């Protein structure tokens, strides 16, 4: 699969899992103080469009949203996952770099469930766009990537904490809001994962294989350890300003047996050693071996330190 899970664990303790039982009407918010606008994106069960939210909150503030919902395509297992969706969200707790819940609908019409917005958009085309702006004729700084890298290793560090694994680590999944804060969310509905090439078929499924720990392709196996895996990858598309990761490589025989051997990408362009050191631990084959998000973070936050200390 590829939604996020709260998985069964006891640093961090799973005392309940929110998919279970019904949902918590703590959230309920007014199916008409809510105006659609445009659609942000959309997938093959459902979408997600930009909103005007009337009176939400404690604050009745008039804030932008954005609001997920099915389509016609979305059958009952697809109506479940959207309401798993909405019960971890319910259950997470907010966090500055999650696309938080703020609200849903699931009364007097089909669900719909009203999270933050984002007004710039993922980060993969944020990269790719300054990238094809070196060949010149603003521009990202080291800080501008370490911070990237730092706001989603804090946002992985909640998640892990609570024992939720995300499952779809890659820049595709990684919005940038006011102050181009970097967010993550689960966005599988608004996701057109049929249709997208970096999803293989397993069968059964759709997999964003690339970004994926071994363990994942071949043992099924999906903990914390294995997005710590996809966060090295996601780190490698971060400091290659887009680049698609195991360029011209072709996911088949081949490439499984070279992850399986040991392979790992080489360093991208902008990432200074220190920050490839970073990816080549996510990347070690055994999950104990691995550092833990929260490692992570407090890596890179000396980096940031050190490159303050430069100026
Ligand atoms: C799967 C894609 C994720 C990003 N996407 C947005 C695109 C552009 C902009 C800027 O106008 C914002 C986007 N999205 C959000 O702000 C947001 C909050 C929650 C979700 C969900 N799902 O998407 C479209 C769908």
């Amino acid at each position: 699969q590829v939604r996020w899970k709260i998985i069964e664990s006891y640093n961090s303790y799973t005392f309940i899992d929110p998919t279970q039982l019904p949902y918590n009407e703590k959230w309920e918010f007014p199916r008409n103080n809510l105006q659609f606008g445009k659609t942000l994106g959309a997938g093959a069960f459902g979408k997600v469009v930009e909103a005007t939210a009337f009176g939400l909150g404690k604050e009745d503030a008039v804030l932008k949203v954005a609001v997920k919902m099915l389509k016609s395509t979305a059958h009952a297992d697809e109506k479940e996952a959207l309401m798993s969706e909405l019960k971890i969200m319910s259950h997470l707790g907010q966090h500055e770099n999650i696309v938080n819940l703020l609200g849903a609908c699931t009364h007097g019409g089909p669900v719909l469930v009203i999270t933050e917005y984002c007004c710039y958009g993922d980060l993969l085309n944020f990269l790719r766009r300054k990238s094809r702006v070196l060949e010149t004729d603003s521009t990202a700084s080291t800080r501008d990537l370490l911070h990237f890298s730092s706001q989603v290793a804090q946002g992985m560090a909640f998640l892990a904490s609570k024992n939720c694994i995300h499952r779809d680590v890659a820049a595709r999944n990684v919005l940038l809001t006011n102050g181009h804060v970097a967010k993550i969310g689960d966005f599988g509905l608004a996701r057109d994962i049929m249709n997208d090439s970096n999803y293989i078929v397993k069968g059964n499924a759709r997999l964003p294989v690339k970004w994926m720990a071994p363990e994942s392709i071949f043992d099924c196996v999906y903990t914390v350890q294995s997005d710590v895996w996809s966060y090295g990858i996601l780190l490698w598309e971060i400091f290659s300003l887009g680049l698609n990761p195991y360029p011209g490589i072709l996911v088949n025989s081949k490439f499984y047996k070279l992850v399986k051997d040991g392979y790992q990408m080489a360093q991208p362009a902008f990432a200074p050693k220190n920050i490839y050191s970073i990816m080549q631990a996510c990347w070690a084959l055994e999950p104990t071996h691995r550092p833990t998000f929260q490692q992570i973070c407090s890596f890179l936050q000396e980096q940031a330190q050190e490159d303050r200390r430069e100026r």
